[PDB]
């Protein structure tokens, strides 16, 4: 079976019949779509199908199906697998298998640049020590001084489910959260609760707006241990305005590398439950929503104050217009100081090109429109105009719920 | 399986129940999701009825009536022998108005339940539709207070006498393919302004012409007709604070009035039904205004504004974007002209379904829609889990009636 998407900015069909190899749920019914739903101990038996299906897809990539190297790789898998009931990847694997679940990332707009990336094996790692060696390696070489370099690093994989290495940050960089007693947040309210477990496990807090978090890392099921990233190592970026001089009195800044360490790597029916990757941003998830959702800094009163903006009226506007000039900011800083930094009209159009080329080579290209058309000025970009297919491919990066509310306390 | 959904800027979770009552398909399975997708008999007609009006005898807390039971064996009896029926006048507005609730991708409507229904069900002509359509028009306009409506014309019966409103809206300006390859006016309606003068129709040839109205009764050719001048209320587009903006040219109409959808209720299918409430600032200054393949004016607003060009990153494209807007949404209140900006109308559709859940047991929505084309995540919508699916009564898209069409 065959499936069309259309543009309808450009009227461009295209053909998607790589959804036929896709196995998993979306969620979604034949009654009931859950387009928009945020998020809608394995064993010998279930292991040895998904490592075969992963190493048929492997060795089909490097033109080598059906091989002699192929079989024995199969034969081997079999007998590790039903011998010690689960089974390692070759580092081939591995680094193939880490760029696949990006490639299969439908919620991911930065597609285009999967191929590159590094990939960091920690997999000899056995204490949260040496998670935070190879953690800070990590951001050094990804950091490259604001010329961004995509890299993940892979800790060892989930064995009875009672040894996990999770890096209990959501992110490697992210400031801290403090609720008050009157009500109100300081610093960045999405952390509250990981700034409180910090506190408690004896972290020292400045309690500033933008205090650098400590890491907090599980290593084989033991306690997380908390770790100071080396302040030279957290490339930050000041936000100033290119027009608006009152703008740096803000006091605003930002961290230049997005580093996700909350997901749970897949390949092979292998869960790498500690698998932090990181790329580098797009404008507006630092200029819309880190800054000016509701539930994050929510900087738009403030800055649509020092604008002088009608604010007595929402039809003035002045929140979109506040929004823009915030964008601009974050944009301008980035770019003034050499750090890695991408405009959404640039990478959506990029998006679409990668897009377009998956489906010619690879037959399609997974994708999930409410993520990926940007949070602001969304059909003044292209993807708004695409129509996309979603489902899922493995190897594939899946939600993980907070070690914290699994985690099994040794004390 | 009582789903729930989650507004993760306010922790909000509501629980739908009456998405358990859905007729119809989505296109998504269990493998694949295609919610971006814009357009994925006798024994046939009898569970339609019924199904609709126990809804409609439900609605009026006289379910199991004696009133309810005899009106099933009086349509049934009506299915029977006349292979069809008719709505009584009850039925036909409480249909209509439900169609309207039941519509996933609009975020209008809070206001669903405030719908003037006109039975156009006696039209036998072209003529008599264009009447129906001019006092449709004007009632609708109320000299810029608008108020939403619907004129009803006769349902199919074999298909081949269909009545059809061959515009996309009652409203709309001419589209014409220049020379020079470019387009002048509404590019959205070349192939439909062809066919106008395809018919008759001398064209103007400006950048905003009222199209005619294309009108079908019973089947046959449709004919050309012109909506009084008088009645077609339009807004000079101007900025409150760049005087050069008036210097653009720039129009549009008060009145959005979708006229190509079929009202489907209780299995029987009216293939002209146009219907009108008034606009979201938006739909005309995103997308009408600054789509490619609409009137595109981004580049000409930005150069007026003398903004850098030169990148994308400088973000003029969003900054002109803005102050169109804002010029919209100023001219319409000027004129005191309806109109609701993206901030409002969307604030009013999570009111909406907060009542919905809490009356109905749900509300199905389409994210996909419900965000504004600009500044999504500033309204409350786009932080609002919407669960989407099909209820009837309902609005459903048809084809363009000249692919069907034999003369
Ligand atoms: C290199 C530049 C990249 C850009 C510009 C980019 C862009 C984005 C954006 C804007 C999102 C939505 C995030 C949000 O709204 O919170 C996203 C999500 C995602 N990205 Fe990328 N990305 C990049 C690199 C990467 C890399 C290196 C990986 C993995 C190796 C990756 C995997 C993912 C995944 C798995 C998601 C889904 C996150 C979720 O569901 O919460 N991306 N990306
Ligand atoms: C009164 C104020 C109203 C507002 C503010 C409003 C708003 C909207 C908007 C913004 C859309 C998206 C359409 C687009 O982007 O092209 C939409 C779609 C829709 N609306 Fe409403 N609307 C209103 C009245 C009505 C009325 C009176 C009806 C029917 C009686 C209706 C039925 C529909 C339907 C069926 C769609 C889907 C159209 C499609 O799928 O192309 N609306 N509405
Ligand atoms: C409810 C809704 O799915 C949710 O707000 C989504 C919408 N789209 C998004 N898109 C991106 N890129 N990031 C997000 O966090 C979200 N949030
Ligand atoms: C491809 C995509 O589904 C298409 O562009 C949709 C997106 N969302 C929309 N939303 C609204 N309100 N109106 C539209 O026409 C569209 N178009
Ligand atoms: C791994 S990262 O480079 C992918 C990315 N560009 N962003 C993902 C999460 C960043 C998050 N939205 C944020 O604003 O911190
Ligand atoms: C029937 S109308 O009141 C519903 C509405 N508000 N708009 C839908 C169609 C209008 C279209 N988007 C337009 O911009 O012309
Ligand atoms: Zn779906």
């Amino acid at each position: 079976r065959f499936l069309k998407v259309k543009n309808w900015e450009t009227d461009v069909v295209l053909t998607d019949t790589l959804h036929l190899k896709s196995t998993l749920e979306t969620g979604c019914t034949e009654h009931i779509c859950m387009g928009s739903i945020m998020l809608p101990v394995r064993t010998k038996d279930q292991l040895f199908p998904l490592a075969k299906e992963f190493l048929d897809q492997y060795y089909s990539s490097i033109k080598r199906f059906g091989s002699k190297a192929h079989m024995d790789r199969l034969e081997e898998v079999n007998k590790e697998i039903e011998s010690t009931s689960t089974y390692q990847l070759k580092d081939t694997e591995l680094i193939y298998g880490a760029k696949h679940a990006w490639r299969n990332a439908s919620r991911c707009v930065g597609r285009i640049q999967w191929s590159k990336l590094q990939v960091f094996d920690a997999r000899d790692c056995t204490t949260a020590h040496g998670m935070f060696n190879y953690i800070c390696n990590h951001v050094k070489y990804a950091t490259n001084k604001g010329n961004l370099r995509s890299a993940i690093t892979i800790f060892p994989q989930r064995t009875d489910g009672k040894h996990d290495f999770r890096v209990w940050n959501s992110q490697l960089i992210r400031y801290a959260g403090y609720k008050q007693p009157d009500g109100s947040t300081l610093g960045d309210p999405a952390n509250v609760q990981f700034t409180e477990i910090c506190i408690q496990q004896g972290w020292k807090a400045p309690r500033g707006r933008f205090d650098v978090l400590p890491l907090l890392l599980q290593a084989n099921g033991n306690d997380p241990e908390l770790f100071q990233i080396p302040p030279e190592l957290v490339l930050e970026v000041p936000i100033r305005h290119p027009k608006f001089d009152w703008f740096k009195d803000l006091g605003l800044k930002w961290y230049g590398l997005p580093a996700v360490s909350n997901m749970l790597l897949e390949i092979g029916g292998l869960e790498f439950s500690a698998c932090p990757f990181s790329g580098w941003y797009m404008g507006t998830e630092i200029g819309v929503r880190d800054y000016c959702d509701n539930s994050r800094y929510n900087i738009l009163e403030e800055v649509a104050k020092k604008m002088d903006l009608d604010m007595r009226k929402t039809s003035s506007l002045w929140k979109d217009q506040a929004l823009v000039e915030i964008n601009i900011a974050v944009l301008y800083s980035f770019q003034s100081d050499k750090v890695t930094i991408v405009d959404h009209h640039s990478a959506t159009e990029s998006f679409i090109k990668h897009m377009e080329n998956e489906y010619r080579c690879r037959g399609g290209c997974p994708a999930d429109w409410v993520w990926i058309v940007p949070p602001m000025s969304g059909s003044i970009t292209p993807v708004f105009h695409q129509e996309m297919l979603n489902y899922r491919l493995t190897p594939s990066f899946e939600y993980q719920p907070d070690p914290w509310n699994t985690h099994v306390w040794k004390g």
